[PDB]
Parts: C-alpha cells; structure tokens; sequence
C-alpha cells in the first residue's frame, strides 16, 4: 500500500527503516525543577518508537537556563542531564528508532524568570533572567518579555554550550543531533532582519546575521566527527512582516551545506509572533509543499522532511512519490496515534487515530505550563501509569453502551479490545453524538477522520451496534447486562429569556441537523465555543450572522490558539458580535438587548438562537437508579457537561475499569 512512506534511507551513516519521522516535542513531561528526563517523558518517546517512526526526535533542549521557554522543558547544560539522556536513547534505540537529540535555545521566547529564577551566568558576568537576542527589544505581543542585548561572549559562549549539547547527546548513545533554528527561538533570531539589528559581525547582512547558525554548525561538526548524522530545523517562510523572505532562507540553508554537510533539513513555517495561520485547521494538508518545490528546485544538496498539517498519509505519500520531500515529518499526528507508523506500513490506515488540529491538548497545555495531553489520544502522558494499561480479564461480563457518541464509543471500543461482550444502542441512524453535527462546521471537517475511526473499530470488534434505537427503563433490562455505561451526552440549554417560547427560537442541534429552514439574517444568543462553530456554517452557506455575548469575550472557551482562528474567520465571513449586551427580549423580528447604560436596541433577524450554554441529557440516567443493573455508569456531558477531550478520556477511563 503506503509503499514510499514505508522505504528506507540513509541520514548520514545511520539507515532509517522508513520515512516517517516524529518531530520533537516539547512536552513538560521532564522535571520542572532541573529539565531532567524521567519515566514520564522515556515511556512517551518509548511508545513513539514502538510505533514504528523510523526516526524519533526528543524535544527542544534548552542550553541555558535563560535559554528555558517551558516549565518542564528538557535541559541540556549539565553533567546531572546525562543519565536521563542515556534512557532516553536507550528506549527509542531499543524499539529500531533512529534517536535523535535536538538542541533548542528559546532565545526571546524565554520565560525563566516566570519559572522562578532569580539571576543567572552568562558570558562571565552575573545578569537577569529576561530572555536574551542579538537585539534588545519588546515584543508585539504580551506572552514574551521584553529581551536583552547579548554581549559578544554571550554569543560566543553559547556557540559552545550548542557543541557541548551535541557531545552530551552523542556521548549518551544518540544516533544523531538536530539544530533547532525556528519559529523564533534564539538562532532564528540572529538570522531575522526584524530581531537582529546587530551591526558587528553577528548581524547586518544576511551573511552575518547566518554566522551564529554556521559556527554552531562548523563547531558541532568538528565535536562529533565527519561520520555522526547532522540534521537541523529552519524555516521555509516565517510569516512576519519585515522578516526574512522566502527565498533568504533557502540561501540561509545554501550556506549550512556549504560550511559542513548538512543530513537532513526540516523546513518549517512561521514564528510564534506571526499573525498569520500555520498549523491551525484552517491550512490543510499539502498547503505548505509548495514550499518545499522550491528547496528542491534551488538544488539543496540534503534531503528534505516536511510537516505542519500533514495529518492525512495519502497527501505524504504522493509528497514523497513525487519527490517533493523525502521523509514525511510530524508532530501532533504522532501524538494523535503513536501507532501510525505501523498502521501506514501494515494497510490498515482506517485504524489511524487522525489528528484534529484542536490545538488543546498539545500546543494549549504546552503554552499554560502544564502537563500535555490530547484530545483523540488519552495516552499521551499516562502511557507510565499502569492506571492507563489494557488488561485482557479473562471473565468477558456483558456491557451496555447507551449513546454513540465519542465517550460512548471510546468505553465500547475498549471493553471490545479487552474482550467483553459490548453492545450499542443508538437511538439516532448515525453514530458521532455531537461530534456528527460539529464536522458541518468549516474549521473541523477533520471530526470526519474521527467518526470514520470509531466506524472502522466497531466493525473489527465485532461490537454489537443498535441504531435507532432509543434506550429506555424497559429495553435496558430486557438486554440485561452486566455493566450499564450511559454515555447520552448533553443537549442545548434553555434558560429564562422572556419571549423564548416564541416561533423565531431555535437551538444549535436543529441547525446542524437540518431540522430549520433559516433565512438571512441570524443572530446568536451566547459567545461560547459551540455557539460560535454553529454560526460559522450558517455564514457560510451566504448569510448574515450576528454573536451576542452577555460576558466580557466571545470565544470566552476558547483555547488562546484558536482565538486568533475564529477571528480569521468570523472576519473573513463578514460576521458582526456584542460583548456585555443584555438579553431582554425576543420577538417576531429579533431580539431585543441593552447595553451598559440602558442604550436599548433590536437586532431584527430571521431566526433567533439560543445558545448560551448546554445541558447534560442525563435524563434516562436518572430514571433508571444504581440498581437496574449490577454495575450502572455514567460517562461524558451526561455525567457532567465537559468538552470533548473530557469526553473521550472518560470513554477510555471507564473502558479499561470494567472488571466486573
Ligand atoms: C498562542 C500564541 C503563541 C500566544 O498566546 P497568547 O494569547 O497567550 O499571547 P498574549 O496573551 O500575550 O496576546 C495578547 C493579545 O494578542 C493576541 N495575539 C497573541 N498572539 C498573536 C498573534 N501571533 N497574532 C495576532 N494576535 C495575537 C491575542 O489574541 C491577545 O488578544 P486580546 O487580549 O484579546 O486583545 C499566539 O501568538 C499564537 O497563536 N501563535 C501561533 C503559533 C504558530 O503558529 N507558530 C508557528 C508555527 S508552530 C511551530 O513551528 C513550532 C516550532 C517549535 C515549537 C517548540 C516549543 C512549543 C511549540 C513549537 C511550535
Ligand atoms: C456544534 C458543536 C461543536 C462542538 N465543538 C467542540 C469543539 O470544538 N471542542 C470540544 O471540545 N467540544 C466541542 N463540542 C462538544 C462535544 O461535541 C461534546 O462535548 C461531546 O460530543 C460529548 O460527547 P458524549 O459522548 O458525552 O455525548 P454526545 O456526543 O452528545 O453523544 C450522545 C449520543 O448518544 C445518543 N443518545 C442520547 N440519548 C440516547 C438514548 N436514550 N438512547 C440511545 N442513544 C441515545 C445521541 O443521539 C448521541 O448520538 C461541540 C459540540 C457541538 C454540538
Ligand atoms: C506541544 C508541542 C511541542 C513542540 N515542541 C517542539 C520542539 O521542541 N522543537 C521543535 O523544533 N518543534 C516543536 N514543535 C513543533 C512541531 O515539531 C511541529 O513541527 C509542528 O507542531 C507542526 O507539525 P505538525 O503539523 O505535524 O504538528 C512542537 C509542537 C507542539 C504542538
Ligand atoms: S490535542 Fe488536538 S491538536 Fe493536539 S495532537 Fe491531539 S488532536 Fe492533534
């Protein structure tokens, strides 16, 4: 099948089994307090190396402690990093995997003293913990503060302690190392016009401002030997307006081949501070290729990976046919599926837990110092704890699943994969819950990849599937069951607003499935998530919509990397909002509000929608107490109304507990 994706090649001396590659990720897993591996961080690369990537990257190594721009990011500064570093090879080697260690200085994205630091060394001098750059300055946002100016033994000192984290990689079983020259981080800033305003020979030209990316690679050459695999990171475009164009950074590259031989080039896209989208929903797969023609037609001399949005294996597949890149690299879709690997070489690519771009449990989690996690995928950052394994029992008890939704379907998949004898009830003709009715909103046609998924595992575990099929006090005990797992979900909320029971209201679930016949001119009562993916589809089938938001935001649930999304598109689609409006009334033409001093006023519409919240549809739950059955649970928005990553790590939370 995915016969190109599954060739081998050569990264320096060392053969890699095939072409997929799993990009580092900064993860918090390892020790906020020294930036040393633990279990946590070996036992979640382990399992990517199980999975069959060819070639498995660890995340972002910081070089100095000014240099940390993560709570929990992996260190590379001291002899009290090389055990941990050792494991780390040692798990991914022991899996076939090519470990590779890569070195990342945050530069101006470094936050060390939000961690805690007080002062630090550098260049022989005592200093603050603000970030450092070849330039000082404020950045456009609030996230960074504002960095200083590094003196000229800084820099040089730096240079050296990037050789130093090669040998700790290299000394430490690593079968290569990769310069991390990106998204903004402290080399991506000496080589942008826009950060580097250096006049010595660190800066001015695109020569000088390159100079500290080819010492450390001259320098780290001569550390490892003509022989040891060298590959590294550096933008194909870095979407800031007044920053290095498009075909400087393929010059840029032209002078790393020159200076020392380059194994592998991981071309990327945009910085942090770049206003436009790289990685969100709205670029699908093979958007950014483009970019990787022209590495290639500039005649690059390395071979090139590519990733950032390549969730889907058919588009890097033909991507790799084709010649366009060589190795299909990825971060979040490794997250999403360890396995994908494994599942792309063994044709069984409708097994592949794809990658929904929600940008919650990875970059979000990430960005709020805390722990990573995912949405499609409960694993990452339990794979260490034995609460999340999957034992076989050996008993098989009887299982009922009410609800098809993502939790219902997560509990059933896995109590089927343990063995139990799980069955369905559902009482609409398809499965999804809520997530049948969000794949209709633009931003995430990727929940189709998730309902195919969960289609595909229902019928390989020969699970027992009862559509239309509406459970009730009396078919639940003529089924009989052992266990009783309800999973009915949530429905729209209703709350007191006078003049609600008039004709014009309607809720977000009749919208999306088609039970309303809208006109053009819509309007929205409730500025949170769902209400706002609701409105999206409306305008785009050409109508004017209008969020009105009691509270201070719209978007309010809304992870930080997704608000710059909806505005993106709510704009792109011509949509108006009102922030702390009060609702007191709807009529026959709309919905009447007052802002802060009165200031009364209509807003005519054709069809009015309340969605302002959701209710858990734990009515039949609630009917039928804890002694229907032996074992009776309740998972997902009935249990609680929650979001969809609390959903399916309910499903899966509860699949693995049915004992008996
Ligand atoms: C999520 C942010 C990183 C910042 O978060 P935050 O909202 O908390 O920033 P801040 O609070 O300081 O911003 C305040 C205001 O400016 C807005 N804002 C923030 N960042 C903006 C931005 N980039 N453009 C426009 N507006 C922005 C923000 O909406 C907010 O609006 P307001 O308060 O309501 O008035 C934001 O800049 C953002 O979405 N950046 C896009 C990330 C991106 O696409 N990066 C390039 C591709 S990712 C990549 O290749 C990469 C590589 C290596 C990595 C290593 C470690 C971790 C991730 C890595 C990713
Ligand atoms: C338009 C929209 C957009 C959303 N966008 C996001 C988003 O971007 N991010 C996010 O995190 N969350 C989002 N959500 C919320 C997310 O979809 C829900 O949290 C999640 O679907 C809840 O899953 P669940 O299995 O608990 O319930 P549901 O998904 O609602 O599953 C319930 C299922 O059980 C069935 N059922 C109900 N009662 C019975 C019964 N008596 N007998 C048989 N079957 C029954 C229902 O028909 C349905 O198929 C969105 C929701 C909507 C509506
Ligand atoms: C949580 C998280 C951590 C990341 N850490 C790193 C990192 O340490 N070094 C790096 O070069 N890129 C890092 N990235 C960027 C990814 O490696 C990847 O290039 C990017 O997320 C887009 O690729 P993708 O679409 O396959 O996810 C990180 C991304 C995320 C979401
Ligand atoms: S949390 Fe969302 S964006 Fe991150 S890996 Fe999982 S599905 Fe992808």
């Amino acid at each position: 099948m995915y016969e190109n994706l599954c060739k081998p090649i050569k990264i320096g001396n060392h053969l890699v089994k095939n072409r997929m590659k799993y990009a580092a990720t900064v993860d918090n897993f390892c020790d906020t307090k020294n930036g040393n591996v633990i279990d946590r961080e070996i036992e979640y690369l382990r399992e990517r190396a199980k999975g069959g990537f060819g070639i498995v990257v660890s995340q972002g190594g910081y070089t100095h402690i000014l240099g940390k721009g993560y709570v929990g990011q992996m260190g590379l500064v001291e002899e009290s990093h090389l055990p941990g570093l050792k494991k780390l090879a040692d798990a991914i080697n022991a899996e076939g995997a090519m470990s590779i260690g890569q070195i990342m200085h945050t530069g101006r994205y470094g936050h060390a003293h939000e961690y805690g630091i007080h002062e630090a060394i550098a260049g022989g001098k005592t200093v603050g913990p603000e970030p450092v750059g070849p330039t000082a300055m404020s950045s456009p946002i609030k996230r960074y503060s504002p960095c200083r100016e590094m003196t000229p033994e800084e820099i040089e000192e730096q240079i050296q302690a990037h050789i130093v984290a090669a040998r700790m990689f290299k000394q430490t079983g690593w079968k290569g190392v990769e310069v991390c020259a990106i998204v903004g981080y402290l080399i991506a800033d000496f080589l942008s016009r826009w950060t580097n305003k250096r006049t010595d020979k660190w800066g001015g030209s695109l020569e000088n401002r390159a100079r500290f990316l080819i010492e450390i690679l001259k320098g780290i050459r001569k550390e490892v030997g003509d022989d040891y695999p060298l590959v590294m990171r550096l933008n194909s475009t870095d979407l800031i307006e007044g920053g290095n164009t498009d075909e400087e950074y393929i010059e840029i590259a032209k002078m790393c081949e020159a200076a020392v031989r380059i194994d592998l080039f991981s071309i990327t896209v945009g910085w942090h501070e770049s206003p436009g989208a790289a990685i969100t929903a709205e670029k699908r797969p093979g958007d950014w290729l483009h970019l990787a023609d022209n590495w290639k037609k500039a005649g690059i001399k390395a071979p090139i990976c590519m990733a950032y949005r390549m969730n889907q294996p058919d588009v890097a597949e033909k991507a790799v046919a084709e010649g366009r890149i060589d190795i299909w690299e990825m971060c979040r879709p490794g997250i999403a599926d360890p396995y994908l690997p494994k599942k792309v070489c063994e044709g069984r690519p409708e097994d592949i837990v794809t990658c929904t771009a929600c940008n919650q449990g990875c970059f979000y989690y990430v960005f709020i110092d805390a722990i990573m996690g995912c949405m499609v995928n409960p694993r990452v950052g339990n794979e260490w704890d034995p609460a999340y394994a999957i034992n076989p029992a050996a008993k098989k008890k009887k299982v009922l699943v009410v609800g098809a939704g993502p939790s219902g379907m997560e509990c059933a998949r896995l109590a089927a994969v343990r063995g139990h004898d799980v069955t369905i009830m559902e009482k609409s003709d398809s499965i999804g819950g809520e997530v049948k009715l969000g794949v209709k909103s633009p931003l995430l046609y990727d929940w189709a990849e998730t309902i195919r998924y969960y289609k595909a595992q229902i019928d390989k575990l020969g699970i027992k599937l009862k559509l239309n099929t509406e459970a009730t006090a009396d078919s639940i005990k003529a089924e009989a069951p052992d266990v009783l797992v309800i999973a009915t979900g949530g429905k729209p909320s209703r709350p007191k607003i006078e003049g609600i029971d008039n004709k014009i209201v309607t809720n977000v679930f009749d919208i999306l499935e088609g039970k309303v016949k809208l006109g053009d001119k819509v309007v929205f009562i409730g500025g949170n998530e769902i209400s706002i993916q609701t409105a999206e589809y409306v305008a785009e089938q050409g109508k004017e919509v209008t969020v009105l938001e009691k509270g201070k935001h719209i978007c309010f649930d809304v992870n930080i990397f997704n608000i710059l999304q909806h505005r993106r598109l709510m704009a792109k689609l011509n949509m108006k909002s009102m922030t702390n409006v009060t609702i007191n009334e709807i009529n026959d033409d709309g919905v009447e509000i007052s802002t802060a001093g009165g200031k009364d006023v209509t807003i005519e519409a054709d069809n009015v929608v309340v969605a302002e919240g959701m209710d858990a549809d734990d009515a039949l739950a609630k009917a039928v107490g804890t002694k229907i059955a032996p074992e009776v649970y309740s998972i997902g928005d009935c249990a609680g109304v929650r979001k969809l990553y609390e959903a399916i790590h309910d499903g899966y939370k509860m699949g693995v507990k049915i004992r008996g």
